[PDB]
């Protein structure tokens, strides 16, 4: 079960590359990121020294996606027990918890962050399909409950706009890096709730609006309104949020053959081909202007993911090599190195649709 899946994506390349390397990188990530300290009897994904080993719900999502793909059931279950120990009044995880297991003050730590719970829900579907739900945790039941909570609290019911939190945002402000059409199609097929297809379509419509303002680069902003225009007081640049877009959105092409995903990801990949793999930096305006110049793991792997849609498979190979080569030092070892491992799973053929023949 799990890595190596030995599956072939139905569209695009099977891999742009490995199994031994992935397992070694997983053992390293697990050693550094997983702890029982401050985990309430369970396990949690901690951030790094730069934020004093706190936990964010997104990190729980990453850890569950990784743990199921690496066939780590006992660990998955303990991570999920920590998540459940932090569901808020809406059934969505508190977004920010300190190292002592207290929800944080002054930053809306009680509220949830949609991208985290979307990943947690997808990971639960994988767990159901890979291990079955008759054991200690009924993964399928937990997934259905979470998906229902996501739809009820995190989707505008008329427009289908994805909200960034359960108690704020929507058409006046949301986050393109949270957009996950392939996840939504899986939710629709797994649960039978077809409304998730309209949520996916709305994400593509937003990206189409953003094309009016991104000067043909394929870049997306960290935050924007439903008109694809700046969200007040929030970054409109392609920075540490937006970088996840190429990862989440290329998957719809590989799993479902979505031509909108390919058209968009080809644009993004083509933009990065201007400077090449070594030239990727950690901040651009959406018109392409560099605003930061660090070359790190938060930005390389997602471009490798976008490259899966086929703009240039030779460049894709170079991006794979760069993704492997650039690993962040440990003081800042949480975010980039997590995206690196997630994207490495995808671009090596080890992130199959959980509803497919595994
Ligand atoms: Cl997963
Ligand atoms: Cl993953
Ligand atoms: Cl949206
Ligand atoms: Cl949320
Ligand atoms: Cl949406
Ligand atoms: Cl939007
Ligand atoms: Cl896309
Ligand atoms: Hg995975
Ligand atoms: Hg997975
Ligand atoms: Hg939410
Ligand atoms: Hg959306
Ligand atoms: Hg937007
Ligand atoms: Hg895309």
């Amino acid at each position: 079960a799990g890595v190596p899946f030995n599956t072939k994506y139905p569209y695009g390349p099977t891999s742009i590359a490995v199994t031994a390397m992935l397992k070694a990188e997983w053992e390293d990530w697990k050693s550094k990121r997983i702890t029982s300290n401050g985990a309430g009897g369970y396990k949690r994904v901690q951030r790094d020294a730069s934020t004093n080993y706190d936990t964010v719900s997104e990190g729980m999502g990453y850890g569950l996606l990784l743990a199921v793909c690496f066939n780590e059931q006992a660990l998955f279950d303990d991570l999920y027990r920590y998540v459940k120990s932090h569901f808020n009044g809406n059934g969505l995880m508190h977004w920010h918890i300190d190292a002592n297991n207290n929800v944080t003050s002054h930053d809306g730590g009680d509220g949830a962050a949609t991208d985290a719970d979307e990943d947690i829900a997808l990971a639960l579907i994988f767990a159901d399909k890979q291990w079955g739900s008759s054991g200690a945790i009924n993964y399928g039941q937990e997934a259905r409950t979470l998906i229902n909570n996501l739809y009820n609290h995190c989707v505008e019911h008329g427009s289908y706009v994805l909200k960034p939190g359960d108690r704020w945002g929507g058409s006046s402000v949301t986050n393109p890096s949270y957009f996950a059409p392939a996840w939504y199609k899986v939710y629709a097929q797994y649960t039978g709730d077809t409304r998730w297809n309209q949520v996916a379509d709305k994400c593509y419509q937003i990206v189409e609006e953003v094309k009016k303002y991104n000067n043909g680069t394929g870049l997306v902003p960290d935050w924007c309104t439903a008109s694809g225009t700046p969200a007040s007081g929030q970054s409109y640049d392609y920075k540490y949020d937006a970088t996840r877009y190429g990862w989440r959105t290329a998957v719809d092409y590989s799993w479902f053959g979505d031509q909108r995903a390919k058209a968009n990801c080809d644009m993004l990949t083509k933009f990065f081909a201007r400077d090449g793999a070594k030239g990727i930096v950690d901040g651009y305006t959406i018109q392409g202007s560099k605003i930061s110049n660090n070359h790190n793991a938060s930005f390389i792997g997602p471009v490798a993911a976008a490259s899966m849609t086929g703009y240039d498979l030779n460049f894709a190979k170079e991006l794979y090599r760069e993704t492997v080569a650039v690993k962040d030092s440990e003081y800042y070892g949480y975010y980039g190195n997590s995206l690196r491992l997630l994207t490495l799973l995808y671009i090596t053929g080890n992130f199959p649709n959980p509803l497919s023949d595994l």
